[PDB]
């Protein structure tokens, strides 16, 4: 997986991600509406203030977000961190104990600052337990942006619960984000700027075309190598102008570090590929998505239609 | 630019490629109809034989195509071989001889299979002469496929005129084809196949995700680096059935191998970026192309109202 | 820098190091024998208990040395750690207290075992003081090594003290020893196997020549290269037998991640590079060296001359 | 294999190889004085008129170098070069005929300049004959120095012959020569100097140690990776002085490039490795050498006793 957010001159943002995985899980695109009701396992029960856009599946009534965009501009993506993640056998008296599949709709429904969401996080404690006994608990961690900013959450085995600033506005998978920040001082030699023709001894050596200066970029899916790549795409790519040119740049980034089918073979046999790219533009409130199997890009809105339904609604 | 080809279950081919400049051409969407006013340099002018669509610029009525695709499944596209491409001065008698930017029309109008077409270049010469004094002359290399096969034209100084079989599919920039090829076999080292964890003399050394096989593949856009990625992805993608599977796949690979915007800054000091990614399925006749500023696909037909229209239909 | 060590299939061990430096400091192989004067800032002054032998100055009759080795097989070796290493504001209570320049004699006058001074080292702290107001305090980390295993000590301002195990035999400079054993997961798609011929869509893909399972392995001298490089050296080289093949085991691994003079520049100008390699074999007491300059291998013995000698002998 | 040369401040010549194997070939330093016979299997015999040096096998009485060097300074390495190398079926009528294996003393007996050799070739023929039949021919290309220049010989059923200016100073195995040459457009983006601290959007992300300029740098086996990485080497590495200065830059590059045992597994289950490093330097007619097992810098010199000796002389 590979998540991304950037904004335009404007302060308008583009955040979403890459789903990289084994096979298709059947999820889908899903609006929670307004005041739809929100179960909690450890704090009160209650209703949506805010509503939600983003990709999951519908288990029992309760949306679960593998990524999830709210009405002000905030969102959150769910990224695999295998070897890693860990949470808490159960809930600890004082802090707020969420579930680890709550956080999705704790954090779109609760907050549409990331300021905010990271003085909360203080006092937040993640607990390993899935939505029912028959669900495994999946090992995430997660990017959480606004327009200013973005924080990644990770609570691992290694470190405990640890809450980064992501001023580079990426995240693959394992290992920890402060292992991936310091790799980045291993590819200061990456430049944009093409070499020139040399001298070596003589020999006129000289480049056969453009790109020279990124010699050493990694182009395979390893996590560390997306990261790098990802980071080096995005600080690099100019700020544009406009809805259309801002998810063409968001997408043209998510798609150069695309896991490509047949590429990645796992250890049980599967193929491993980016099943899914998604975007969320909060100046218009809408989701736009493609698949591996369907190029087109499909867009979905929050819209006063939308945003005040009875029910979820699902795309298919 | 790179340039790919790979055909589905049932041999329908998709064709297209990646367009990496440095500046504005001003190139859009051009249907040629049947029965167009075609004139060449050196040959007798004629009329179109067949309709074609593909990514081009109009001069005084000649489309004059980046690619091109004819309605019975045959494509050409044209690619950068800068330091390389070298074209005759003028015409040398009992050759066939096209201007460099007649190949195009020249390879789609009169044949549909490249078996035919590598047995007429047997006797062509391209030369070193741009459709008028305004432009120059491109230092182009081609790529030409049909359902069954492709090749790569490339006249060079270091070479002359050279033509290839391509089962890999794709195709780059400079240096010439040859040195791609050769270049290949030391990246043997690459597999799809993830790694395991092993025993570094006790120490546990594990993947920490998927992807390990491929340790080494480049990800930078230098042409030879492009072209080992393009065809490594190409020739691991699975066959993939129906129109919409296999478009997506032909972006999938292409939009992997993409020049990104900000990350290469030539000499001039100018972005070299892929502009647009075209892909034509021939089952189709559909031609689909993004810009780099605009992520939907856009298509474009050859149906009975576009290859029988009487004007050049230009987007 | 690099360490290096191993054993053969006796238990012979063979430890050392290159030191790759920007600027020379005058070093030179000294003798430390036995019952010779040892100030400590922080400790009792005493005497040594061990002759010890390795490379370093001399400062007024104390041997700081780079690199220290005695006569019981245990040695140590400190390696540039910048960005990371930070020792304490001045001697703290109850701990041992050692200036960092001190723990090189500490190590290896007071132990035999690796097993002992890890569990010693459970009190010690180290200060951030040099041996006088001539000298800035070097920023190190250390590797520790008898025959049967390696430790890294490193003290940083990110993870205050911390002792490894190092089953690969190996360390180098920043980032911190655990950075880089999580790194070498990103490594396992590294074989010695070489690949063998392919078949890339009918495109026969076979390699050049031999050492296609490695591609990826990098050869720069960034410390983290370095440190995968050195790591899977060491690991995959055979035991071999008797004191001249382990000794040119341990140069060939150790002059393979050397850093070659005139392919690194530092950001304020000056050439880095491998200004010597050295190698003590515990079996015979003896370091080997040779430098950039002068590449025959020169040895310096622990014997009852040396051991025995009333002053330090200087080479 | 891997072979080098460059000179110092004044002209001497320093040259020699990485013999780079996965066999025991039984090989040693042989010197062939003057006057020593030497038969021809398509020229007339004649005798040796200048003593030479180098490591290689004696088949009864005839010495078969791997690398030779003469009295007068020239020297010739033969390095693999399979799935390239093609001699002649027989000899041709009007050429200079020589079985490969012969061109070791062919050129080292007739010549003390380069640029002689050079026009010499164009009337050489290289025949596919062996010593005897108990051999096979080993397919080889040939690098080839004196004081003033290099050349690379290559015979391929690619190209034919080919002779190439070699100013970078280095040759190690297959592809072509002029495969590497190209290849090394493709590296442009090294840099001795090292990056320095970077704002990623306001990230600040600096290096952690020096060489970060070489990022790419490849450091395994591969032919056209240690062919970029030895000539990275060779031209950056400053020009020194004197003998022992001077052998020493040699083995540090040398050395740099070897393939570590253990590193590389062949398909036929064998370690390929460098079991030896040899240079000659033609100021002192000094044949310098140490191998896998065995790292002692060992010397064998042309000299008034050797030079003039009545048999060959074997180490
Ligand atoms: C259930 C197993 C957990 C196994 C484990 O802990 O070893 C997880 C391993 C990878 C996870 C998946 C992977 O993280 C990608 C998706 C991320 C999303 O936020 C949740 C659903 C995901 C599709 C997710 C679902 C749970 C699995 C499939
Ligand atoms: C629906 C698929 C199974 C598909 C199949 O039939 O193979 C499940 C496999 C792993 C589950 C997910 C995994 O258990 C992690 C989450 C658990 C949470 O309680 C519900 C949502 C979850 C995100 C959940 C959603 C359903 C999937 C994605
Ligand atoms: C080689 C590295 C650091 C230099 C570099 O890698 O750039 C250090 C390893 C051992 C250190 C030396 C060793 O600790 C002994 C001396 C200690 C003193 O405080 C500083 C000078 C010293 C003479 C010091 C200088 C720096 C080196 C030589």
């Amino acid at each position: 997986c590979t998540g991304l957010r950037f904004t335009d001159d404007q302060g308008n943002l583009y955040f979403g991600r890459n789903l990289d995985v084994g096979q298709d899980y059947g999820e889908g695109v899903i609006i929670t509406p307004r005041n739809y009701p929100l179960p909690y396992k450890f704090l009160d029960n209650t209703t949506t203030k805010k509503a939600v856009i983003g990709m999951g599946i519908v288990v029992d009534g309760y949306p679960s977000y593998f990524d999830c965009f709210n009405e002000d501009g905030l969102g959150i993506a769910g990224l695999n961190f295998p070897h890693f993640a860990k949470f808490s056998d159960g809930p600890i008296d004082g802090k707020i104990n969420l579930a680890s599949y709550e956080i999705m709709l704790w954090v779109t429904q609760n907050f549409t600052k990331v300021s905010d969401v990271k003085e909360a996080l203080k006092n937040v404690n993640l607990v390993n337990e899935a939505i029912n006994s028959s669900f495994a608990v999946a090992p995430l961690h997660w990017i959480i942006s606004d327009k200013d900013e973005a924080i990644i959450v990770e609570v691992s085995k290694q470190y405990g619960m640890k809450v980064f600033d992501d001023k580079l506005g990426v995240l693959t998978n394992s290992p920890d984000f402060n292992w991936h920040l310091t790799n980045l001082g291993n590819y200061t030699g990456l430049d944009p700027h093409d070499a020139t023709a040399q001298s070596w001894n003589g020999q006129k050596v000289a480049p056969w075309g453009v790109g020279t200066g990124s010699l050493g970029l990694p182009g395979d899916s390893i996590p560390a190598d997306r990261f790098v790549k990802a980071a080096y795409l995005n600080v690099n790519y100019p700020t544009v102008k406009g809805e259309k040119a801002n998810v063409a740049k968001f997408f043209n980034i998510l798609k150069s570090v695309a896991m490509i089918k047949g590429s990645v073979v796992n250890k049980l046999g599967s193929d491993e590929y980016t099943v899914y790219t998604a975007c969320y533009s909060a100046a218009t409130k809408t989701y736009y998505c493609n698949f591996e199997n369907d190029f087109e890009l499909k867009t979905y809105k929050l819209d006063d239609e939308t945003m005040n339904a009875d029910k979820l609604i699902t795309y298919h």
